[PDB]
């Protein structure tokens, strides 16, 4: 229901030492599912309390739609009027009040009545089916129930922005799918703006429709999560967004050289760091008649694994130690030598200088 629009901010702290975010430049659109990956430090959560109004830009702008909320260390629009819910990296729900009141709390000083206050949490405690555990203390309920009244609670007021700081990671696994199909259905159900941030990559695809990946402070990124998958722009985009083997290799008028593997790949500098998905990677005792896979010379397989019901194969180049790994239905014992094609037109190659 709002569009969010960062144009050019930047946040310092220790007087300036410390650049956490770094002239940051994003438009979310309204009503949009984005996500925010990055490693510990990036700058995730500085970035979503910039958002929400906890904290303000030491130089840069934000607009809600086209009202000015902050501006170069001025707060414009506090975060009380600007219509947010959120549930942070460490939420909490107030241990000593019931299901209820830790959803009525954020009204408590909005000027509403007992009857509309009650009315209000009922809605939203319907919304996320919880209204029958209404009486119950946080620790009488599951943990699905807890997540439910945090969200419950971030939603009391209807917000058009919801922000949701690495929400699923106090989950084990299972209770994560249905995490993740909540906050999609309640976003739909409501029509809100969502932010997620995370340092897993596996919300962004079940959850966003853009992604923006921060590093060291730097917006490096943003676009279709596929797109981040497929066309990353730099070997530390690929391997946030998902599983990658990267290799280094010498430059060559034929292709990247690593020991007895060769890709038809170039670049400009001496040295080329190589990016294949394990997706991209097959093996095989003899040539393979497929135009979908290309041949880049021998390999041996190095040691086995098997996990998700799958095995997990990792072998190294004829005179490399450099390691490629695959997953397949069947295992390979290790000390065999195998040939090994990859999908070409998934080579990612990038300068080493
Ligand atoms: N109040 C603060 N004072 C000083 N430094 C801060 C403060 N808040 C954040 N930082 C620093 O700013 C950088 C970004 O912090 P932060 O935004 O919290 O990263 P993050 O991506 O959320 N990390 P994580 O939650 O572990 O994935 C880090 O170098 C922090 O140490
Ligand atoms: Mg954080």
């Amino acid at each position: 229901m709002v569009r969010i629009i960062v144009k050019n901010v930047s946040k310092v702290f220790k007087k300036g030492k410390v650049v956490a975010l770094d002239n940051v430049n994003i438009n979310i659109e309204n009503g949009e599912r984005f996500g925010i990956l990055g490693p510990s430090g990036a700058g995730k959560t500085t970035f979503m309390r910039i958002i929400a109004g906890l904290d303000v830009p030491s130089t840069g702008e934000l607009y809600f739609d086209d009202r000015l909320v902050a501006s170069n260390g001025k707060l414009i629009v506090p975060p009380e009027d600007r219509k947010i819910g959120m549930v942070f990296q460490t939420w909490a729900l107030y241990p000593n009040l019931t299901a209820f009141e830790n959803i009525a709390f954020p009204l408590t000083n909005m000027k509403m009545s007992k009857e509309e206050i009650r009315k209000r949490v009922e809605e939203v405690a319907k919304i996320l089916d919880i209204h029958h555990v209404l009486n119950h203390f946080p620790r009488e309920l599951s943990g699905g129930q807890q997540q439910r009244v945090a969200l419950a609670r971030a939603l009391v007021k209807d917000p058009s922005l919801l922000l949701l700081d690495e929400p699923f990671s106090n989950l084990d696994a299972r209770m994560r799918d249905s995490a993740r199909a909540l906050v999609k259905e309640v976003q739909s159900r409501l029509g809100v703006t969502l932010l997620v941030v995370s340092h897993d990559p596996a919300d962004i695809f079940a959850i966003a429709d853009r992604v923006g990946v921060l590093v060291k402070g730097k917006l490096v990124q943003v676009g279709k999560p596929e797109d981040l998958y497929d066309n990353p722009v730099s070997i530390q985009v690929a391997s946030l967004i998902g599983e990658i083997n990267e290799l280094e290799g010498k430059v060559t008028n034929e292709g990247v050289v690593i020991g007895s593997l060769r890709f038809p790949v170039s670049v400009s500098s001496d040295r080329a760091i190589i990016g294949i998905r394990p997706e991209d990677v097959k093996l095989s005792k003899d040539v393979i008649k497929d135009d979908s896979w290309i041949l880049v010379g021998k390999g041996k397989v190095k040691v086995i694994g098997y996990q998700g019901g799958l095995f997990r194969i990792t072998i190294t180049p004829l005179d490399s130690e450099e390691e490629i790994f695959t997953y397949s239905d069947h295992p390979i014992h290790s000390g065999e030598e195998v040939l090994v094609y990859v999908r070409k037109d998934k080579i990612k190659v990038f300068e080493k200088n």
